[PDB]
């Protein structure tokens, strides 16, 4: 319900225990979340949504830099549908840097302080869908934060800055599959 929490101590294993590309050596200090373990929390996620909702629904895609999460998360979707019967279902977006009287689902990469998605949310009220829930593969611990919390919550992480598998760093850490915490040397050395 919370999702898998990471603990403060001692979260995300070392960098030597997992596949990580060479040149990313030392932009990173520590790995949270490896990839496939983003992939099994996002199967059940899939279940847990579909489960929560049962009627022909829009799924409402948070559109930044990044498509991975609702990519895998859709993905685990279709594959529970593969098996039951023709189930339609309407993928839209919304760009951030229709849905009246829909079922809607909004998926977004990660939660920080919240403005961004509760802002997202008003927006989406306006419409006055049937229902609007939404899911998030992390959502951050942090004071920074206004206190709305997802529907839906993949993993809970210490207040970090993380990078990999959808998050990227001015349009770095692409191919890393891992969410991992960027260090130091990686925030001067891709800095704008
Ligand atoms: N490590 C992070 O918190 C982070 N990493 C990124 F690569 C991008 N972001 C972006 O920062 C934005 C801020 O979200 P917020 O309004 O603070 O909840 C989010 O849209 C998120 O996608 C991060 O928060």
């Amino acid at each position: 319900s919370p999702g898998v929490v990471i603990s403060d101590d001692e979260p995300g294993y070392d960098l030597d225990l997992f596949c990580i590309p060479n040149h990313y050596a030392e932009d990173l200090e520590r790995v949270f979340i490896p990839h496939g373990l983003i992939m099994d929390r996002t199967e059940r996620l899939a279940r847990d949504v579909m489960k929560e909702m049962g009627h022909h629904i829009v799924a409402l895609c948070v559109l930044k830099g990044g498509y991975k999460f609702f990519a895998d998360l859709l993905d685990y979707i279709k594959a529970l549908n593969r098996n039951s019967d023709s189930i339609p279902m309407t993928v839209d977006f919304i760009r951030l840097k229709t849905l009246t009287g829909k079922n809607v689902l909004i998926v977004e990469d990660i939660i920080d302080t919240g403005k961004t998605m509760q802002t997202l949310l008003s927006l989406v009220r306006q419409y006055n869908p049937k229902m609007v829930k939404v899911a998030s593969l992390l959502v951050k611990r942090t004071p920074r934060s206004v206190g709305y919390k997802p529907d839906f919550v993949g993993f809970e992480i210490p207040d970090k800055f993380v990078v990999g598998y959808a998050l990227d760093y001015n349009e770095y850490f692409r191919d890393l599959n891992h969410v991992c915490v960027i260090s130091e040397t990686g925030k001067a050395k891709y800095k704008a």
